[PDB]
């Protein structure tokens, strides 16, 4: 599977992002409160700050409660989650935690580790970081544009996909003279052509 | 050759396009290896580096292998071009050569010229490089008809005047048409295709 | 014919300019005032702002009146032109308009459309803009210097000319160690060598 | 192939290294000149540019000349590689080919990735390029075991788990050892060398 | 070889020059095609890429074609070098090779060193590259005699001492001569030319 | 002999310096005062400002007095040198002058004359300045790092040495992920590997 696609301009500005796979959860689990975990709101998301209870790591996010899917730091009831799990009344609860989606800042931070050395215009232009849970591919073009793709470790075709996104990008620029390279990409035909290129690459 | 015909609106956004980026083969010669032509990988294109023999030219790309379509650096089957030509089992082979498919960098380079023209803009105007020539006809109303071609293609002038006529016919028949919206019109598509055929025969 | 030659440094500074052809006029025409054209002073030049009378476009400049050649925004009589053509007394007049010479800002603006993308040091280095009335050739060197030449559409040799100017430029730099690359070129032998290179290219 | 095994401390400083940058020859073919292989100088390395004949590959470097070790661009004797192959007196010669020795730029490129990983860092993690793959195992205590290899080398995973075991044995026996100080320990050196041998046979 | 002799005034402006940028041919070999030498266009110079045969060297440029002078990438007649060597009608041809004419980039590179020397400056001093060596003798009065040469040219030291003697003779005989003005003096030109001849024979 | 080795980062920051040969003196000479030379303190060093007495040029530094080696602008007695040679009591003196070692600013200034033109990432990367008394070699890498070596005019091997320092540098960076390229190099194994590379190059 392919989790995410994003594009960074030569000045480190995020210019396009598409989260493909998003419901990367696990399972709803019951917990007898007082909760043996310490939670923090980080960038509109409720993360596990401390405690490694059976199954749960620090860095895990809360994704749902009892059915009420977590709308970031709010419940589906509109109520605030940190006061809700600190709420004595609803002590026996079911909570869904999984590895959260990357913030835009995180996407940038991750992108900044590739091609940091060689000047703009230095045989494939692809650098990568691989873990247990994902593989990140970063293609830098001649003029410093970075195309990044996040996918499970053993996903084939990413090299060709990245070149194709560039092909879609450069064609978009040529057909749309209003567009300047620092600008966010906001074009229907781009979205269409990318989603298709992803479909091809998935198979 | 003509690589693309497209229509850009006053605000600089695409409203109609017709692409023909896939080239036609220029040269076809049968080879009896040791291969009297030297090849190198260049951005996933197999280019001729040396040995401009009668027909082929230093800079042409390997388009087809004995008739079959090859994409990137691998054959129709799926073996690497270079790792299949110095082959003891396989040696006698015919190859098609010509201008490579249009690249991203090239597209980006032209985009960068065209965008600049659009912004500095204050008749037919043409942007040219060694390998490309972009022709732009702008109407009073700010509609731009663009033809992307190689430096030598003739009769674009007349092609552009035709697209103008066809667009005018479309605009007269569809006066209350959102200019930010793409042109969805069979007859338009039809007549533009026919107009391109004429220019391609020229 | 070749209309103009100029050189831009890697930082977008105009470093040399020579207007070759200059009397690009048309013919003196009589006009019964009140004048059916709206005129504006733009960058020391009297341009046609509005009105497209028989022969005259907007953007056309005033180049002479009755014989008194227009010294920019003044007449040969020292009198101001906008008050002179608004002057009731001299209502029946003869005026010469043609496409004005490029301002230095215009030269720069035009130069900024070429090689804007690829970084300094990215097979000929020549990019061009062609119209009915002129063709503009822009050569970018390894170190970002732009040599620009303005000439009628079907003028041959410009590619070779541009390389020669570079040859003259680089030799000038080598013989003149005081010279630094951001500086305006002010050298007699340069002017001599260029005017000669133009002469060769014209033929 | 495995190019380097090293141990980095929590603060990011080197505390142990074992280098094996000198490659083993991949291909060996005897040539009867006119030489059916084209060579170019590239940062004081003689690389094969064209003619991927059965065995050798476009990109391999000339490692040895008829058995003897050649350094940079000069022979074991001291004559220039290129100025000795088109030789009327000397023509029949055997040559060894394979991956060139690791370059500075390459090292610097990986360093730039590794440093960035170290700084952004907030399991085994791997950094990869076309020609390199760096494997990094970080302990709870922040000790990093790093193996530098080509993209295809297998069994680094197990090698890294072994170095972890050997380092753990060392740390248990030497609990009050300055972590800023290099590891000076024969048995450590011994066991790591043996562990690398296993991974190299794999 | 000596490419240029010139005199720079205290303020860093040119006051006298004598150029000899056009090279002499180093090697001349008759060829019987298929041509046993591979050529590439490089900034409008035809350079030898591969095949350093007895005489010629990888990096030399094609200077002349069967005796006649060729400029840029076209022959004395006006046909393209490459598009005339793989010719079925034309094959047997002799070619002259050697150091290419001095380029703009090279000139600019040296200029950038020389200018820097001039500005940082606070005896004979020499600036050197792989292919160039610039020799600069500065007088008490700040007059600079400069000789541009390749790294191996000998006896520039003595040539520079001679130009100093000749300039001194000129300055003694013309004491009230504007140092911002170019040197217009037949005898000066004469004696410097003779001095260069001696250094060129050396 | 090799006098000095230093390394400059791509932003013109001095990142490592090692003065190899240092006691580059001449001989102690007697002078009957009032001293016929004018001396100035420049950057913690006592230089000859004016006067060219038999043997001594302007630019020569004072390196010792009567045995008391000059600790920059102080004597081995702790006393200030400019007041000491202007001191009437000790008028008959012996003074040692020779060409001073390069200040860090001088090292930078000298380095700034090489590779100033071509952009970062433009066949050996070595540029040099040669005089009677020294030859300076400057190697610029792909990413703008300058390695500089100062040595007597006819010293062989410098090209290979410079490449080796780069090899040592790049390896140091790879083994030390804390290190960032703008930082001063402060590592024992680096010093060891360099001093060895110098030893090889000397022979």
């Amino acid at each position: 599977a392919i989790f995410s696609v994003y594009v960074v301009n030569k000045a480190g500005g995020l210019i396009y992002q598409l989260d493909s796979y998003a419901p990367r959860a696990e399972a709803e689990k019951t917990f007898s409160y007082p909760l043996d975990l310490l939670l923090k709101l980080h960038d509109e998301r409720v993360l596990v700050a401390f405690g490694q209870r059976d199954g749960i790591r620090v860095g895990h996010a809360v994704l749902a409660i009892n059915g009420m899917d977590v709308n970031g730091r709010y419940t589906a009831d509109g109520k605030e989650v940190l006061e809700y799990l600190g709420n004595p009344a609803n002590y026996p609860v079911s909570i869904r935690f999984g590895r959260p989606r990357l913030t835009s800042n995180e996407k940038l931070m991750l992108a900044s580790m590739f091609h940091s050395l060689f000047a703009i215009g230095s045989s494939s232009g692809i650098e990568m970081l691989e873990t247990d849970t994902f593989k990140l591919h970063c293609y830098q073009t001649l003029t410093g544009i970075k195309f990044v793709v996040l996918a499970d470790p053993r996903q084939a075709g990413i090299d060709s996909l990245l070149r194709k996104i560039y092909e879609i990008y450069s064609d978009f620029a040529l057909k749309n003279p209003f567009y300047s390279l620092e600008m966010p990409i906001r074009c229907e035909l781009f979205d269409q052509n990318l989603k298709l290129a992803l479909e091809v690459a998935e198979k």
